[PDB]
């Protein structure tokens, strides 16, 4: 599966780190 690190490395390359990923990703 993927990571929440993967998740978030692609969310924040494609702009879809919102809600959880967003703080994560510190978007």
């Amino acid at each position: 599966g993927l990571p929440r690190k993967i998740l978030c490395a692609i969310a924040k390359k494609k702009g879809k780190c919102k809600g959880a990923l967003k703080l994560v990703c510190k978007c």
